[PDB]
């Protein structure tokens, strides 16, 4: 009652580079012989295998020791489920579609991917370099118009499924924290009338971003924070070593004036549902919306978060 055994070559990956030769039983599933097995994202673990797979490469977990290794040094993370998350993004993310929109690579709308959108075009705008190989590989062919990949990793270093309403703020956090901003530096002055004058240094992505205001100008002049003694203190930024820096706060209407900022994102809608725009100050001022384009002279909207350019800024305080 035996069935003749029959097998094709396949290939499995972590890091779609390095390929491991592996024969395979075209009577049993790949999970049966991978575990959780993927074909270009879409999850073949219950499929047995079809002729028309022969020589292809298949992704897989890190099951061995040398797979643990090529992950690690490809993703820089060892989260056990992170290639699942990256592939079941990927499966969605090569059917968007990613027009070229004023020269920029964006995304058309779909799965609530607004956020995503806004962060890739603000990427695309200020001087980053990443560190994992992984996003250095897809932020290339992103920016030639190639996204799904970069995308699904996004997704995948964020924690985010597709689908899932996403913060711009949180999203470049992540990003930031794989990228190389070691030579960024801050320092910060509080002033209370009571308590004296404290400051403080900032490194890395804690020296570009700052959470409570969206105007760089009143971060440099002082803005009101709560201090211990329950009087209101002043902050303000004595040094900044930056290529950029990124203010951040709640969505309020706010003014964009052309040529005082690089670009910015708009939130509209409510801690459930909303929907994110982008804001580029090029010649004029152009609202990017996945696929969409408008422009205006002056730009008034409940704006989140403004990215301005830098290199070196010393107080006269
Ligand atoms: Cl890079
Ligand atoms: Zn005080």
């Amino acid at each position: 009652s035996h069935m003749e055994v029959r097998t094709i070559k396949v290939f499995t990956t972590v890091d779609n580079i390095n390929l491991h030769t592996q024969v395979v039983d075209m009577s049993m599933t790949y999970g049966q012989q991978f575990g959780p097995t993927y074909l270009d994202g879409a999850d073949v673990t219950k499929i047995k295998p079809h002729n028309s797979h022969e020589g292809k490469t298949f992704y897989v977990l890190p099951n061995d020791d040398t797979l643990r290794v090529e992950a690690f040094e490809y993703y820089h993370t060892t989260d056990p489920s992170f290639l699942g998350r990256y592939m079941s993004a990927l499966n969605h993310t090569k059917k968007w579609k990613y027009p070229q929109v004023n020269g920029l690579t964006s995304i058309k709308w779909a799965d609530n991917n607004c956020y995503l959108a806004t962060a890739l075009l603000t990427l695309q705008q200020i001087e980053l370099k990443f560190n994992p190989p992984a996003l250095q590989d897809a932020y290339y062919r992103a920016r030639a118009g190639e996204a799904a990949n970069f995308c699904a990793l996004i997704l995948a270093y964020c924690n985010k499924t597709v689908g899932e309403l996403g913060d711009v703020r949180e999203t470049m956090s992540y990003l930031f924290q794989h990228a190389n901003l070691d030579s960024c530096k801050r320092v910060l002055n509080v002033v209370c009338k009571t308590c004296g004058q404290q400051q403080t240094t900032l490194k890395g992505v804690e020296a570009v971003m700052y959470m409570g205001t969206l105007s760089y100008e009143q971060f440099k002049k002082g803005v009101q924070i709560p201090c211990t003694c329950g009087k209101q203190a002043t902050k303000y930024l004595v040094q900044q070593e930056s290529p950029f820096v990124m203010m951040s706060a709640p969505p309020a209407q706010y003014e964009l004036k052309h040529g005082t900022f690089t670009c910015a994102s708009e939130y509209t809608g409510n801690y459930q549902s909303g929907h994110y725009k982008h804001i580029t100050s090029k010649e004029t001022l152009y609202c990017i919306d996945g696929a969409l384009l408008t422009k205006s002279s002056e730009y008034k909207g409940p704006i989140t978060d403004v990215f301005y350019k830098e290199n070196s800024y010393t107080t006269t305080i």
